[PDB]
């Protein structure tokens, strides 16, 4: 029991954000909130639609959620944990908030937010609740703690019965790689990321290290590093441009004390440590199993979505009739519901992040520095994706592939 009022907004500072939630770390002195983060949902510019209630009917505690914050809490603990495991997942504790606290918080951090983020979304000041999670950038509560955030994205390729001849490049080239080309076009990134999510998930030592190095070279919105809660690499609530020579010098120096290596080598040693931690723990393996719940791709699943909402299928009837996916539409409701539900769970896994906390059971021995590091892994950002979003998923996919295709015509 706790109600945060307008005065409490002074005790929270900006940490980061995505497209759904704004996150703030504690900067006050209250013993009850020290070492915690606050996850506040944003409104873009009642709790579940009828069709969402039909889709999540097997989970009754889910469909009876009073607000959207409890819904997220019950989605993680009733759907995602039975799939990922409870060891590295925190569902978090609820806390009551006021309309004013939320408004003051919104205003407090505005200046530290990205310009375009301020444009698209602000905090939803109509919610009476917020999520309190453990601040993973702190090791627990030892000395210093270097923390690494990774947004791995999708690490498998569609193998589909349902991807057309004209989109067959989707079988060979990753979604992440293809998206980079579109992102660059809409000036959402400065340069094409060198990171290939197929390497990180490959379960191969040399390929994981290759992936970690690429995440250093072009962090964008996929790689962040924190010294004791303080951002020392990556973007602040957005994607960031290439690690320049200068960013490199600062990060190399920020590593002093923690990594015991001679100047100009602490970085290559640190990237060895992150690689060893990721590879050794195999925490990615079980997440790939959840991403693979998208078995038919959006070009397959889309047909099932129109069967679920009882709407005539546009894709089938507005295309060539002899190429209509009769296969999928012949499927019973229960089957149709299963595919789309598993697709939405996969989307959660495709969009989550991983935070590895390091400190001088789970441990790494760095031969080049002669040091030992304890580490903890936690999954974060395990949101429930709206069912309505299947339609925008198909449009986005159709936009990415066709733009990739016509670029290959050069
Ligand atoms: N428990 C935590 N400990 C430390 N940092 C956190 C924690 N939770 C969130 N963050 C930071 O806050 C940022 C945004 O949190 P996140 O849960 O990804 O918001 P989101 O808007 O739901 N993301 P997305 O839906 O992918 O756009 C992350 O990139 C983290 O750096
Ligand atoms: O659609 P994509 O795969 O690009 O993923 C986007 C994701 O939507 P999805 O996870 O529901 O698809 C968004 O999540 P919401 O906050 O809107 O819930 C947000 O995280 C974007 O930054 C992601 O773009 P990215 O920068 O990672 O490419
Ligand atoms: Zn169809």
């Amino acid at each position: 029991e706790m109600i945060l009022e307008e005065k409490d907004a002074s005790d929270w500072i900006y940490r980061g954000e995505g497209g759904a939630n704004l996150v703030l770390a504690y900067a006050g002195s209250s013993p009850l909130f020290v070492g915690k983060v606050i996850r506040i949902q944003k409104a873009r510019r009642s709790v579940l639609t009828s069709d969402e209630q039909h889709l999540w009917r097997e989970n009754n505690e889910l469909i009876s959620s009073p607000n959207k914050e409890v819904l997220e809490q019950r989605y993680v603990q009733n759907v995602i944990i039975p799939l990922l495991g409870p060891k590295h997942v925190d569902a978090g504790v609820r806390v009551s908030v006021s309309k004013e606290f939320l408004e003051c918080v919104d205003k407090k951090v505005t200046k530290q937010r990205p310009l375009w983020r301020v444009n698209a979304a602000n905090v939803d000041t109509s919610h009476d609740s917020a999520l309190i999670l453990n601040d993973h950038s702190l090791f627990s509560q030892g000395g210093d703690c270097i923390s690494v955030e990774i947004k791995p994205k999708c690490g498998f390729l569609p193998t589909s019965r349902f991807i057309g001849k004209e989109n067959m490049l989707k079988t060979s080239v990753s979604r992440f790689k293809m998206h980079q080309l579109l992102k660059l076009e809409y000036i959402e990134i400065s340069e094409e990321s060198e990171y290939d999510p197929l390497d990180l998930f490959s379960g191969s030592k040399e390929r994981v290290l290759e992936a970690i190095k690429a995440l250093y070279s072009t962090p964008q919105n996929n790689f962040r590093v924190f010294l004791n809660g303080s951002l020392i690499l990556g973007g602040s609530g957005e994607s960031t441009g290439r690690t320049s020579p200068e960013i490199g010098y600062a990060f190399e120096d920020a590593l002093k004390g923690f990594i015991q290596s001679e100047d100009g080598h602490r970085t290559e040693c640190f990237l060895q440590l992150v690689s060893d931690a990721v590879y050794g723990s195999g925490v990615l393996d079980r997440l790939l199993e959840i991403q693979k719940l998208d078995k038919l791709d959006i070009e397959g699943a889309i047909h099932c979505y129109y069967d679920i909402i009882n709407q005539p299928c546009p894709i089938c009837r507005e295309g060539r009739p002899l190429e209509a996916e009769l296969s999928l539409h012949a499927l019973p409701l229960d089957e149709s519901l299963k595919i789309v539900k598993e697709y939405l769970i996969a989307a959660t896994a495709k969009d989550c992040s991983i935070m590895i906390s390091f400190q001088s059971g789970d441990y790494v021995s760095l031969k080049p520095t002669n040091q030992t590091f304890d580490y903890k892994v936690h999954f974060i950002d395990l949101s429930l994706k709206p069912l309505k979003r299947m339609e925008s998923y198909y449009k986005l996919d159709k936009k990415i592939i066709s733009f990739y295709n016509r670029k290959q015509k050069a």
